[PDB]
């Protein structure tokens, strides 16, 4: 007779408060909104006991892993409330075909740059090595990124044809990997070669980057809006835009979606299902929620196009547009670890391009 929801403290759950008080109105149902601590780790105990909130909201991935336990209820928007939403967005909670959770947001990273060091940013990530030439002739560099992380090197190893698990059907094909390809290869060489042509120093992490951009020591980043805030503070005429193509081919950055699940143990599913479509996924419902912490891009198209007037969020969109949706399957964690192996590897020498994806390919698909 009430709903409950779960949210992460770094999101707008005092906007979702205020949607909550207005369905409240119209339907005379309190809806409770609370932020427990690692409530994405909380949730899946209580859930397995039939416990927990009628309502769950985080990444997209984390739902692969409940959906499997049976812990979240199928949904079934119709044919007409899907066209509210970007088409690419339905595959991102779809868990061996069935839909599992309304999509909200999305993430991608982007390509920052100083506008007072780089009047245009380069279209192409071959035409790095020659701007860093001319940018180490002032005492800059043209680019700085964490190197660290598959996640933000995914994007220029995936361009021309790398891919986590092949996908086709609302399923994923875990004998289907693409870190072995040609494609791969070009991009991870691509890297290499920046490295060793010293363009880029292989122990680059997240902070050493963030730090880099910030001071206006380099000209670009790679990052995403949760980066947005520090830059701001450190004055830096930054704009944010399409990553570089490769091969004439796009960047390929992950995309996670933030997802609202139903609780399948719930005894409130409807009301769920209508809070969710017609209080929530409105611009009125998103609005409330935007006002208090921003979403960044939007799953519904129709909101989406008013905020895609900050060109940080056209862009983010964009590059989203063009990425690979993260896998929600459980494989999903040999592939961090091995493509984290791989790259380290390939970038200290400590293996060829070849072997080190060779290996790689060999552990996800052991
Ligand atoms: C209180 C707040 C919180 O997050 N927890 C969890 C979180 C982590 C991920 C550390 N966890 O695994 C257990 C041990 C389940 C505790 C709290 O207990
Ligand atoms: C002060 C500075 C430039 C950054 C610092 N750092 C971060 O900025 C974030 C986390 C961290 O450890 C670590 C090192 C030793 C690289 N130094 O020197």
């Amino acid at each position: 007779g009430k709903l409950v929801i779960w949210i992460n403290g770094d999101k707008g759950y005092n906007g979702l408060a205020e949607v909550g008080k207005k369905f409240e109105k119209d339907t005379g149902i309190k809806v409770t909104v609370e932020h427990p601590c690692k409530l994405e780790e909380k949730f899946p105990q209580v859930a397995a006991t039939g416990d927990g909130p009628d309502i769950i909201f985080w990444a997209h991935d984390r739902f692969g892993g409940y959906a499997q336990s049976g812990l979240l209820a199928e949904i079934t928007p119709d044919k007409a409330f899907q066209d509210k939403l970007y088409p690419f967005t339905w595959d991102a909670v779809r868990y061996n075909g069935k839909l599992i959770a309304y999509p909200i947001a999305v993430e991608a990273l982007s390509l920052i740059y100083n506008k007072d060091l780089l009047p245009n940013p380069p279209k192409t990530w071959e035409e790095i090595p020659a701007l860093d030439k001319e940018l180490k002739a002032k005492g800059k560099s043209a680019l700085m990124f964490n190197l660290q992380e598959p996640y933000f090197t995914w994007p220029l190893i995936a361009a021309d044809g790398g891919y986590a698990f092949k996908y086709e059907n609302g399923k994923y094909d875990i004998k289907d990997v693409g870190v072995d390809n040609a494609g791969a290869k070009a991009g991870l060489t691509f890297l290499v070669d920046l490295i060793k042509n010293k363009h880029m120093n292989a122990d680059t992490d997240y902070c050493i980057a963030e730090a880099a951009f910030n001071k206006g020591e380099t000209a670009m980043t790679i990052n995403g809006p949760w980066a947005w805030s520090n830059i701001d503070t450190s004055k830096v005429n930054y704009g944010v835009t399409v990553l570089p193509t490769f091969k004439g081919q796009p960047s390929k950055p992950f995309v996670g979606v933030l997802s609202a699940g139903i609780n399948a143990a719930s005894p409130n599913k409807e009301l769920a299902k209508e809070f969710l479509e017609n209080y929530l996924l409105t611009d009125e419902g998103l609005e409330a929620v935007n006002k208090d912490k921003p979403l960044g891009a939007v799953a519904l198209k129709s909101y989406e196009e008013e905020l895609a007037k900050d060109p940080r969020i056209a862009a983010t969109m964009e590059n989203a547009q063009k990425g690979e949706i993260m896998p929600n399957i459980p494989q999903m964690s040999a592939f961090w670890y091995a493509v984290r192996t791989a790259v380290i590897n390939a970038a200290s020498g400590r293996q060829t391009v070849d072997e080190a994806l060779k290996d790689a390919q060999t552990r996800i698909t052991k």
